[PDB]
């Protein structure tokens, strides 16, 4: 009852615009479309938003609900993270809200985790959204490619198979390599 009901298909129609409409680039382009989109998200103007204002915007605004029908899931994972990079790039503690800096961080994390999902698609082929051994070692050259390396391809196989079943979820895959690519990029505000 906690699965996702979206298929490739429903994932690869709804990118189309997912991946236009989030602002990731490290342009002044997207820099500005960010702005836009945090007053969006910011309704009540405290420029601190918590959980269920993310979660609203990202039902609302940005119409994450066409991709995955677990906005719920992806949205926390994105708020926890970029919570805690916030912390690092501006070297203070963490908070429990998300100001300005872990909103555009927040967007890059669902940007990041909708293209591997997408990735990772083309090489699930049971379309139960999980990755068996064969088919992780096919994703690790695009992974390599995209900005995630992996080192040790058995090895990650092994840590992110929780509980021994010989398969990794698209969620523990995605959250990997998101939170990899997330760190490398940074903020993406900060440009060149």
């Amino acid at each position: 009852s906690d699965k996702d009901g979206k298929k490739a298909k429903d994932r690869k129609e709804a990118w189309e615009r997912i991946r236009q409409a989030i602002p990731r680039e490290k342009t002044a382009e997207a820099k500005q479309r960010r702005i836009e989109l945090f007053k969006k998200f910011d309704k009540n103007e405290t420029g601190k938003l918590c959980y269920d204002e993310v979660y609203s915007g990202c039902l609302e605004v940005l119409k994450l609900d066409e991709f995955t029908s677990r906005v719920r899931d992806i949205t926390k994972r994105a708020f926890d993270k970029s919570r805690t990079l916030g912390s690092k790039l501006e070297n203070k503690g963490s908070e429990d809200f998300v100001e300005f800096l872990e909103f555009r961080l927040m967007l890059c994390y669902i940007y990041d985790f909708f293209e591997l999902t997408v990735m990772f698609d083309e090489i699930d082929a049971s379309g139960n959204m999980l990755v068996d051994e064969e088919e992780f070692k096919r994703a690790v050259p695009k992974l390599e490619a995209w900005g995630a390396k992996v080192e040790d391809p058995a090895a990650l196989f092994k840590e992110l198979d929780k509980n021994g079943t010989g398969s990794v979820t698209f969620d523990e895959f995605a959250a990997w390599a998101s939170a990899v690519k997330l760190d490398a990029d940074g903020d993406p505000d900060n440009v060149p």
